Parts: C-alpha cells; structure tokens; sequence
C-alpha cells in the first residue's frame, strides 16, 4: 500500500493551511507562491509521509517552502563579476517543516544560507567540515562553528539514515536566537522535533537559489551559464529528483 | 534652541521601545543589537527631531536600525572572485521610521536591497535610472521599475529638498506585498506618512553593508579592501557622516 | 457514500493544526485545550464536509473552538444574586472556521457574547430583534444594531438553509474593528467567505458558556441548578445534538 | 525638582508607542482608545516617574490601559436580576505596564478579572483572602489560590511600600500561561520586572468596570445606580483620584 504520490486534496490542505500559518506569522505570501512547487517530498518512497499524515511524527524526507525573493541581483555589476554573480544574490523564504519530518541531507556550491526560526524549534545537522572543489582554490574567513554532538534518538527516514552519516554536528535553534548561517559547501539537513506541538516555520535569507523547479520552468536567465543550473546537491538521489516535481494525483 | 544632540534619555527610550516593537513583531533582535548605533540622525541640523518629538510628523532624517545579520559570504568563494565579493553577502535588518521621518536619499555602489513592510506602510522615492560608474562597463538585467510619480504635499526636511531632486518615482509599499528590489547604484530614500498611527517598520534583505559605524569599529575584515570601506554616498554631506555617528549627551 | 464520522486522522490533523495557528496568532492554548471536543460538527450530515475536506468552500456547519476561561464568577457574589449568576461569568475561547463553513443558527437565553477578527473576515448573520420569554418582563439597554441585508449569493448548507430565514441582519467583521457585541436571546450565525485565502479566527468574549459537552462531562456546578445546563438552543434540531459530541473513528 | 504632571509630548509619546505596540500585537485599538485617559498615573508624587522616564526601571505607579469593551451586558436580562447586574458585564482591554511601574493595590466589589499575558511577564500580587462585606451573605466556589510568598528584592514606590502588605501572595504569569483569575474582593497589584527587555503587555478579561473617569464623564447609565458608581478601592488614597484623572501640561 506504499504511497507514489499525494492526492490533489491531500496537496492543498497541506499546502493552504501552511500558507495560513505563514500569513499568521506576518510573512509576505502571495498567491504566485502558493501553487503545485511549495509541497516538497524528497522522492518515491518518501510519499508514505501521508499514510498516517503530516502529524504522525514519522521521519519522512518532506516540507513546504513559500519563495517571496530569489533575485539574481546582476544589474550594476561590473562585467568582470558575471562568472562569479551565481555566488551572489538574494533569496528569502519560509521553509514549513512538520513534526519529524527532514529537510534531508544536501549541499550547495554556490548558495550560502541562514536561518531565524519563527515558530517551533530548528534541529540543524551538519558538517562543520566544507567539501572541497577539484582545481579551484577557495576563500575562508569564519568557516562554520563546531557546534555540539548529536542529542539520544534521532529517528531518521527509513532507508535513508546513512544519508546523515557526515553531519555530525548538531545545534538546536529557537525563535530570537542570533542568526545561524550555513555556509556554502557544508552538508547540511534539519528536522522538526516529534514532541513538537507546532509545525516548525523557519525564514532562510540566502544567497541566490539555482533550483529548476517545476513552477521555475520558463524563466529568463541573467547570464547564459545560469539557465539549468541546479545549485542543489542531495545525498540521496531520490532526493535529488523529487525536489524538482511534486506527484499529485 | 536649535538641538545638536539627543540626550541619554531620550536615545534609550527612542531606541528600547523600538527594539521592544520589533520583538512583538517577532524579528530576532538580541542584547548586542540594541546599541549606541541603533539610532541614526543624519546630521546636527535633524538633531532638531527632538524638539518636539518623534511623534510630532515633521520632515527629518533620523531613524532606527537593528541589524541581525551582515554576513560577508567570503567562504566557500572560488579566490578569482576577491575582488567581486563585495558585491555579495547577506545583511538583514529591521529599520523602524516614526510619522514623517525619513530614510535619506543615498545610493549604493555595491549593495543590491529589497523591502518587506512589517507595520505600516513604506513611501519609497527613488531614481529608475541607475548611476554609472566612469571606466567600468556594468551588466543589466530587470533595472529598476518606473513606478508612479510622487503624490501632492510631501513635506520633505528643511535645508534638504533639493537633496530629493532626482528620485522622481515614488512607490507606496504595504505588509503583504511583493518583495520589493532596489538595485545598487540607484538613489533611494523612503519615509513613514505623516499621518500614521504607527512608527514604519520594515525589514531589508540585502547584499552585505560596507558601513564603518561606531559600534562597527573593531570588526574584522574578510578581505583587505573591505576595512574601512563605506559603501554608502548620501545626497546630503551631513548625511554621509551623522550615518557613522549619534552623539548622546 | 455520506460521511457519517470524521477520522482520527482527520480530526487530528483538523485541531492541530488549528492549534497550531491559534498559537501563531498568541492565543493561550495550553494542552488541556487540544481535545476531542474541539472540533465540532453539528449534525450526522454535516460530516459530508470531510469529503472533500475543509478547504473546498463548500457550505457545512462545523468549526473548531478552543476554550481557555469559562469562569462562572460566582465567588464574591451576595447570596441573593444566586438565581441570577448564570447570567454573567467569563467565557473566552478562539473559534476557527474554514472557508464556506458556518456557526450554524441558534440563540442563548442567559449568554451575551463579543467577537473580535484576528484573522480573515467574518460575516455574521441574526436577528436585530430578541426573543421573548413568556411570564418574565426583561431589562432593556442598548439592543441590537440592525445592520445591512445580505449580500448576494450567500450559499447555505443543504437542507438547513430554511434555519437562517429569521436571521436579517449582516455584519461582515474584520481585524481591527471595534469590538462586536451580540445580546443574549438574539438569533445568530456566522461563516468565513468562501473565497477566503485564510480560516476564520475570531476570539469571544462573553459570559458564562453552559454547555454539557463530552469534554465538560465531569465539572463541578458553583450552583445547583447550572449542572446539565444547556444555553444553546440551535434553529436546527441535528445541531443542538451535534454540538455536545463529535463522532470519531 | 518633583514632577506633578505630564507634558503634552511625554503623554503622546507614551501613550501613542503603546497602541502601536497593541496593534502590533493584533490587539484592536481604535481612534477613540487612544485619549488622554488612557495613561494613568496614580496619584501626584507619582509623576515623578517621568523624571527619569518609563524606561528607567524606578518604581512607580502608573500604566497604561486601551479599553476595547465595556459592555453592561443588561439587555435580555429578567428585571429580578437589575440590581445584580452590575457584578456581571463584560470588559476587554490591553494594559501595558514598563520596567518596575505597578498597577497598585486596590480590590473590586464587583468586578472579577482574568490576565493573560501578551508579551512580557506579570508578576502579581495579592491576598488569597477575600475581603468581606458588612450585613450581607457571600457565595463561595472556588476561591483563589494561595501562590508562593514574593520573591526577594521587590522594589516598592516610595512612600508607599505599606499599601502591600497584605498582598503576601505571589504569582509570575507569563505568555501561553492559563487564564489566571483575579475574583472581586480580592486585593490585587501587579508590576512589569524591572529587569524586562519589553514592557509588560496583558490582556484583561472581566466583568463590568464601573469607572467614572475623565473619558467616561458623559456616558448614560444602563441602570439607575450604576450612574457615578465607582467600583475600585485603592489600598493608597492618591490612588483612587489619580485614577480618574491625568495631569497632562
Ligand atoms: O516571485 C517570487 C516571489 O513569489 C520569487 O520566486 C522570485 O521570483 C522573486 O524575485
Ligand atoms: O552581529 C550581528 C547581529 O547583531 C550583525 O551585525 C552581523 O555581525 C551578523 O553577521
Ligand atoms: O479550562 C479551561 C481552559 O482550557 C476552560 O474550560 C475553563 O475551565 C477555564 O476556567
Ligand atoms: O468604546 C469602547 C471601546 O473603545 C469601550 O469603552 C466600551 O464603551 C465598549 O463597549
Ligand atoms: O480546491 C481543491 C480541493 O481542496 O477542493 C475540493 C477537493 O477536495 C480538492 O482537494
Ligand atoms: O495551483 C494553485 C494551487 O491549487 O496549487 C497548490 C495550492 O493548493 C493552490 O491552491
Ligand atoms: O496579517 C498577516 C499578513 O501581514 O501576513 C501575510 C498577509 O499578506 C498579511 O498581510
Ligand atoms: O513558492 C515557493 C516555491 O515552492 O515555488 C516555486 C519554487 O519551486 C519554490 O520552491
Ligand atoms: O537548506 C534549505 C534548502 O536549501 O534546502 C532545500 C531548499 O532548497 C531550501 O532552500
Ligand atoms: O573532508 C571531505 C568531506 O567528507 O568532509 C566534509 C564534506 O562533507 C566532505 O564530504
Ligand atoms: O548518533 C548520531 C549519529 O552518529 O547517528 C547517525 C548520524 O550519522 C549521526 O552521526
Ligand atoms: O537606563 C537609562 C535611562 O533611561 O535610565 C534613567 C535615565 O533617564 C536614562 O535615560
Ligand atoms: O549600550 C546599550 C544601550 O544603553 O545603548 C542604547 C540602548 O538604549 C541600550 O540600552
Ligand atoms: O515573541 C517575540 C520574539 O519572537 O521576537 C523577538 C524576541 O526575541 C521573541 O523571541
Ligand atoms: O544594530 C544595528 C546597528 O545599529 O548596530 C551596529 C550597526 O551600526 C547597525 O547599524
Ligand atoms: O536604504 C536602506 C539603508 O541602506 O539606508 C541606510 C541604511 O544603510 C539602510 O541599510
Ligand atoms: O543619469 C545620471 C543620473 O543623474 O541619473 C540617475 C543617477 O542618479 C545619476 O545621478
Ligand atoms: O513633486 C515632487 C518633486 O518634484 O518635488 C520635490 C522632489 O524633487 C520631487 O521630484
Ligand atoms: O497521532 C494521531 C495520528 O495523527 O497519528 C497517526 C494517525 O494517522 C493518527 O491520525
Ligand atoms: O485527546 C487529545 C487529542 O488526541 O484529541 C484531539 C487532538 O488532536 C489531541 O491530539
Ligand atoms: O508564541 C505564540 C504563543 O504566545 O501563543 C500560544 C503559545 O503558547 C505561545 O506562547
Ligand atoms: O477546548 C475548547 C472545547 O472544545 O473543549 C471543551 C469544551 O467542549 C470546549 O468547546
Ligand atoms: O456564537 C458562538 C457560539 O456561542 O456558538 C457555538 C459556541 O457555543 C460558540 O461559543
Ligand atoms: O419576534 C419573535 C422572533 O420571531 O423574532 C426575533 C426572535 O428570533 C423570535 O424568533
Ligand atoms: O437573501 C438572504 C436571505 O433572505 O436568504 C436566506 C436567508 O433567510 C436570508 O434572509
Ligand atoms: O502631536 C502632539 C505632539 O507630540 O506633537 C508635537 C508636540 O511635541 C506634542 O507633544
Ligand atoms: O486626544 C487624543 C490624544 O491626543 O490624546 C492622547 C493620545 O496621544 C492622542 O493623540
Ligand atoms: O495588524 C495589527 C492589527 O491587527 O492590530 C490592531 C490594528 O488595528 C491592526 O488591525
Ligand atoms: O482607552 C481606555 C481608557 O483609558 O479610555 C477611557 C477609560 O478611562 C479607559 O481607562
Ligand atoms: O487590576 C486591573 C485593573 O482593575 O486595575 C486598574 C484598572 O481598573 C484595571 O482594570
Ligand atoms: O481578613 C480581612 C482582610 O484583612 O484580609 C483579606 C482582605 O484584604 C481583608 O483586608
Ligand atoms: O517580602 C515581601 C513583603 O513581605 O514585603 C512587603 C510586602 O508587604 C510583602 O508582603
Ligand atoms: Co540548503
Ligand atoms: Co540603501
Ligand atoms: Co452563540
Ligand atoms: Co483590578
């Protein structure tokens, strides 16, 4: 009886009272946002999320991101910035992610982010090592802070817990706290807790997002390399896939 | 009696009511936030704000800014992009404008930004045209929108009007609406309607800010050109330096 | 195919997440609060508005309410306001209706209610007059506004829409208006639009509720004749039933 | 140097960036909740709070108070129940209380209140005993909670300090906390921490609140006695007419 896909119902009123939340929190939803793209379920066997629902507490690889902002931010660059622009711009969104359910385990080459929790408490796993890029030298400055070991009983996606194997550290964010970033070629990967009493709502502002994304498929691209580009690099290959079209029936 | 200063007193509780309707509003705003720097007067000359108030709806530049996040966004960058990164980065702020103040009109060379009104509503007053930049050939993309010409009796700051000449497009922002961009190097400056029973309070997300304020001096710079450097160019000269100082009694 | 029951699963999903906004929107809800009596259908054949779920806009009566204080306030009272403190008491509870759905038709002979929008808009439907009570002369102060007609196109559960004929007056509230106050005896209704992007949520303030609920079935009566008290009185007899219990499988 | 009133620009601002703080919070303030009655400061020697200000942590007395409903609740009501009409009723309004400011003791005859806290924490106190009245026979049902005994190093006004001595029970309230019940008759004062980041915020639930003041001076009386009925004892005698009346210059 594994789900392949979520029903039409099942897709709006997760999707309809997520935007209700948000607009409740104050942040800008339009109605361009709330369309076919916002649910997100990372792969085939992830849909089994609803089997028993959004509020089961299962781990399941799934959530809902309302886009308000992802500006490529090019125009008054001087041209010698264009091959480097892709490592710019600005992206705000409100990532709505439900008890136990992932954001799973990925990467960006280009995209830094950081995170300010709205509602609920964040669980962020990551690398505190970046990845590396065959030939290129890279900048530092800050890196990214150690942070602290997992806590006792995290229950990760069937099938799928080697996928965390590498984001060993671990840190908990609330509503208040400073800003956390998490900077370009980390892995990365957060969870709403399973007690939670709320649906974890958390605001991303980062650089710009290279995602080819079904309600992207027909924009313009400032710089030729720009167009296709996916600046999204998941662990899991299902992830990968699923991230870029949701299956309603 | 002309003021050339605000006393203790009234920068505190200018700026501890501020913070507090920023909380209520739920941004993020911690102990190192609320700061002898929050409070901006663009020059001794609007230090006369405080005659009769913040709640009086006369025409000065002052106002308040709580800053969350200026992240330079240096790690992870390929080292060709150096001298590009400046261009970059992610700043988040919340800027709070009482009943006629105004946010003076100013341009940026490297910092791209984008408006999200949280409370009340934002009149923005800017330049469709870009600056350009003698040497350097720049790329475009979308450039900035026309918007509509300025609505009748807006009552600008003494001794300051004609700093407002070229930013002939004007746009009423309100809490809901599409995120709104203004690309670097285009004049912009924005005020509260008179008329509001409620301070603006507005959040930019923008690309990293290049500002040497007080409560700046003593950070780090990622990059050997970014220390010291300024990315602000106010209209008004008063303007560019009471930007990097409040002086307190 | 008529629904007869709502699902664990759906009634689960229905009240938490319902929670979950009243709680983004600062409304007390503690644990106790979160129960099998929250969400209310009034009447075996209004389950069929789980058959294509909350979120279609079809016309059923049904609504959720989280209760927080229904203080009888009869401490302090001289003893010869006994037969009199049914009257009065504190009632304060947050009520959420979906898009099309309605508080079916009904009155209460002790209850005055008020109604403050938090969110979306609320039309409310009733009788600018009162009813009378036979033998007993009754006070009169400020009575009921008398309103406007009802818009067109009102769509009303079916087989029920004979049950709002009595109920002339319209009243469409929204958030920030000057508190709504409904008089006791007073004939009364409300939905939230159809075409609403958000549930209903409208927090009451009124005197003391008597209602033998399932999740009140068990409480102390302050006096006597209070215990299996029931100040509802719905046009539609299916709704004074379904209102005291919640089928659930 | 002792202050003996408020200037016009110290009341404004006061009391306009606590409405604005209110709707911030989504509490319904209307044009004519923001009067000059709504700043209340209790007593002459009390305006000294303004010497330092509201942000200064110093105790004093005084608050500020939005009322958005004060209904009489009489209408409907059998005649028998006119002359215990006014311990019913119903009253809605914000109160905001800064940084070490009380609302000073005092105790209802009639009038039962509930808190809840918006933003901030409430620490109250208060006698679990009630008062009693002379010639007539009081009912009883749950009476109020003992609480815990003051926490060390409460900073009374001066001059003052003994008008708390029989308020020995303590209680800190805050955000999502149960409604907490203040019955009539019970003598009752509450104050903001000195320590606090934001003003205390909190919305109060209760019967009827027969007040003549300023802004109430020409309001009809639903009943015969309830016209000039002034239901509020203050422990201190400056109290009790401060409370009608604020000395704006
Ligand atoms: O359109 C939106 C906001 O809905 C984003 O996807 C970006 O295009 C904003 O620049
Ligand atoms: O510290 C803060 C937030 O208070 C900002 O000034 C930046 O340093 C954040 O990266
Ligand atoms: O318990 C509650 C709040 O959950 C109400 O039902 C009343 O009992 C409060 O007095
Ligand atoms: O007018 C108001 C709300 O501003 C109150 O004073 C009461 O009159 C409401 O019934
Ligand atoms: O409007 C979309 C929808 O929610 O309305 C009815 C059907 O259930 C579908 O899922
Ligand atoms: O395409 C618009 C829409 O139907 O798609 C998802 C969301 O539910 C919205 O109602
Ligand atoms: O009141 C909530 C709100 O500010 O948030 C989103 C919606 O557009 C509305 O403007
Ligand atoms: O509204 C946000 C979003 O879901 O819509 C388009 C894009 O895919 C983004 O993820
Ligand atoms: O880490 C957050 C995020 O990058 O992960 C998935 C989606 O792209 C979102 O923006
Ligand atoms: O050291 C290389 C690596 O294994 O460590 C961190 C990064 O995730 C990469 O996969
Ligand atoms: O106990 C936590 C952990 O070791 O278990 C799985 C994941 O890889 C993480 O590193
Ligand atoms: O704490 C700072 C302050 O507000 O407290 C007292 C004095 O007025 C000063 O302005
Ligand atoms: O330096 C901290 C501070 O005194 O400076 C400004 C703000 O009022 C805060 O209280
Ligand atoms: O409740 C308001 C809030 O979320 O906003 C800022 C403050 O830190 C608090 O966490
Ligand atoms: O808190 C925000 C801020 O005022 O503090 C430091 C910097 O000057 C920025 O403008
Ligand atoms: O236009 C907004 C802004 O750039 O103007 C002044 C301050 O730097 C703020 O960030
Ligand atoms: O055309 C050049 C210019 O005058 O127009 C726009 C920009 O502000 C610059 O000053
Ligand atoms: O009337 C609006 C305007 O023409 O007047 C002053 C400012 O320069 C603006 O362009
Ligand atoms: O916890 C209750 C529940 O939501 O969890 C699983 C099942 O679907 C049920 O409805
Ligand atoms: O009885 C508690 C509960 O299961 O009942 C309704 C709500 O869903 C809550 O989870
Ligand atoms: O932040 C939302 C809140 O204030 O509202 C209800 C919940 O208890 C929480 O305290
Ligand atoms: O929580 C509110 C409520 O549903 O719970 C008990 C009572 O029935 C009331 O209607
Ligand atoms: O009119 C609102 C109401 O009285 O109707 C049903 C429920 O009792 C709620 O309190
Ligand atoms: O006049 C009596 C009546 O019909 O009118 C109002 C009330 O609803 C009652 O039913
Ligand atoms: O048109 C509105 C109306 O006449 O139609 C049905 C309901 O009785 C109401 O009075
Ligand atoms: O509008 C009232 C006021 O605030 O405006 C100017 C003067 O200071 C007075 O206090
Ligand atoms: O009378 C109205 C008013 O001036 O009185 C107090 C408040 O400041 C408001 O502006
Ligand atoms: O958005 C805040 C608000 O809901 O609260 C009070 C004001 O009237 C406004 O409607
Ligand atoms: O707005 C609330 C209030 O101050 O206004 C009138 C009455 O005095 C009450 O205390
Ligand atoms: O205890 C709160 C209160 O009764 O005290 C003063 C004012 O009357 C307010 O309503
Ligand atoms: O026992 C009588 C008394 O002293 O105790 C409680 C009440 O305040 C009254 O003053
Ligand atoms: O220590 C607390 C206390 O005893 O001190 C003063 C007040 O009367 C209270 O009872
Ligand atoms: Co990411
Ligand atoms: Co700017
Ligand atoms: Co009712
Ligand atoms: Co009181």
């Amino acid at each position: 009886s594994a789900r392949t896909s979520i029903t039409r119902r099942e897709y709006d009123e997760w999707v309809r009272e997520a935007a209700a939340l948000g607009k409740a929190l104050r942040y800008p939803i339009t109605e361009k946002m709330v369309n076919d793209s916002a649910g997100i379920v990372f792969g085939a066997d992830q849909y089994d999320a609803f089997k028993n629902g959004m509020w089961s507490g299962e781990p399941y690889e799934a959530m809902i991101i309302f886009e308000s902002l992802n500006e490529p931010a090019v125009d008054g660059l001087p041209t010698g910035a264009a091959p480097y622009a892709e490592y710019s711009g600005l992206c705000d969104k409100l990532m709505i992610v439900h008890p136990g359910k992932f954001c799973p385990p990925h990467h960006h080459g280009r995209k830094t982010e950081s995170y300010e929790v709205v509602l609920g408490e964040m669980e962020v796993f990551y690398s505190p090592t970046p990845s590396a890029e065959s030939g290129v030298e890279l900048l530092n400055f800050s890196g990214m802070p150690v942070g602290s070991p997992w806590p006792e009983g995290v229950a990760l996606p069937k099938g799928r817990e080697s996928s965390y194997e590498k984001l060993t550290s671990y840190v908990r964010l609330r509503a208040g706290d400073p800003k956390f970033v998490m900077h370009r070629k980390h892995l990365h990967a957060f969870r709403c807790p399973p007690d939670s009493d709320v649906p974890l709502v958390v605001r991303e502002v980062s650089t710009y997002s290279h995602e080819p994304t079904e309600a992207a498929a027909g924009n313009h691209a400032p710089i030729p390399s720009w167009l296709g580009m996916h600046d999204n690099d998941f662990v899991s290959d299902a992830a990968n896939t699923g991230r870029l079209q949701t299956a309603i029936s």
